[PDB]
């Protein structure tokens, strides 16, 4: 079926971020409840439908690790996309809650990540441009899943900051970027949910006891790009974990590991192995089932 904005309803809001609102909404002929992402584009009517068209391709992004794609279309100076609702909402939400995300379940986030990365690169070449927790969404059901990826090209070109850069160093620093540049985020994004806090600058000595101004904007992608990459703090984390994360984090791009080494690494193999009630943990944080 065809979506079109008059068949909708809204729900609530379930969030902003720079750029789009998203609603929860009930679409009227289906009966089912969605995500309907706007996003403000003051543009021409030629690439708005180059835009669409694009996007037609997450018709077949069917993947556990990957948000559903209901539908698109343009509405009155806005691109709707309609996606599945995910009624556990992003990594960063419920790591307010959380305070910390425990290790083993990062285990199974960092293979719900690795998985989906992949499925997007084999199957569609495309790279995500856009990892972090706030992109990394959860339901009830215990499925960890990727959105907001770079599908139709012609939308990234249409919205081209923020306080806090998920971007790796070799991206910062020019166009001279690829799919390796995703890792790097990945692993950012470990270390903050690990930690309770964006990973840089590192904490002191003391700041690390008590878990266990913000920085001006030049000063942060300063740190990034010169200073040391960020570390998981040794001994209140397993060394594969801090290892994984490590080769995440390595400044040259080349070094760096890629989805391929981190697949069949040793913090990945042992998280495959455990047992872990992620839907149980998740609603328990978040207050759910
Ligand atoms: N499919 C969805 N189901 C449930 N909640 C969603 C869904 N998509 C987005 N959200 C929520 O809406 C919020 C806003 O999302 P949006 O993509 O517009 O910005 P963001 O990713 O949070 O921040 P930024 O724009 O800087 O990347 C997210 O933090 C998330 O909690
Ligand atoms: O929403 C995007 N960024 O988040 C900022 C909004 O404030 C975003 C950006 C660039 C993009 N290119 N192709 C798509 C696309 C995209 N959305 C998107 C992609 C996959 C799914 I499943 C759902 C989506 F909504
Ligand atoms: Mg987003």
């Amino acid at each position: 079926m065809e979506l079109k904005d008059d068949d909708f309803e809204k729900i609530s809001e379930l969030g902003a971020g720079n750029g789009g609102v998203v609603f929860k909404v009930s679409h009227k002929p289906s009966g089912l409840v969605m995500a309907r992402k706007l996003i403000h584009l003051e543009i021409k009517p030629a690439i708005r439908n180059q835009i669409i068209r694009e996007l037609q391709v997450l018709h077949e992004c069917n993947s556990p690790y990957i948000v559903g794609f209901y539908g698109a279309f343009y509405s009155d100076g806005e691109i709707s996309i309609c996606m599945e609702h995910m009624d556990g909402g992003s990594l960063d939400q419920v790591l307010k809650k959380a305070g910390r995300i425990p290790e083993q379940i990062l285990g199974k986030v960092s293979i719900a990540v690795i998985k989906g990365l992949t499925y997007l690169r084999e199957k569609h070449k495309i790279m995500h441009r856009d990892v972090k927790p706030s992109n990394i969404l959860v339901n009830s059901r215990g499925e960890i899943k990727l959105c907001d990826f770079g599908v139709s090209g012609q939308l990234i070109d249409s919205m081209a900051v923020g306080t806090r850069s998920y971007m790796s160093p070799e991206r910062l620093q020019g166009t001279h970027y690829s799919v390796q540049s995703d890792i790097w985020s990945m692993g950012l994004s470990l270390v903050e949910m690990a930690v309770g806090r964006y990973p840089i600058p590192p904490p002191d000595a003391k700041e690390l006891e008590l878990m266990f101004p913000p920085m001006a904007i030049f000063e942060l992608l300063d740190y990034i790009v010169n200073e040391p990459p960020p570390k998981l703090p040794s001994g209140v984390f397993s060394l594969e974990f801090q290892d994984f994360v490590n080769k995440c984090l390595i400044k040259n791009p080349a070094e760096r590991a890629d989805l391929k080494q981190l697949m069949v690494h040793a913090f990945i193999k042992r998280s495959d192995a455990e047992e872990v009630d992620f839907a149980g943990w998740l609603c328990s944080t978040i207050g759910l089932n």
